[PDB]
DNA sequence: AGCGCT
DNA sequence: AGCGCT
């Protein structure tokens, strides 16, 4: 996720 | 990615 | 440090 | 079997 905690998604 | 080759993203 | 399958 | 970082 994120970043952080990419995307989702990319 | 897809399924298959989720998405990105899910 | 944390998303989702056919 | 295959996406992307700050």
């Amino acid at each position: 996720t994120x970043p952080g905690v990419t995307x989702p998604g990319v």
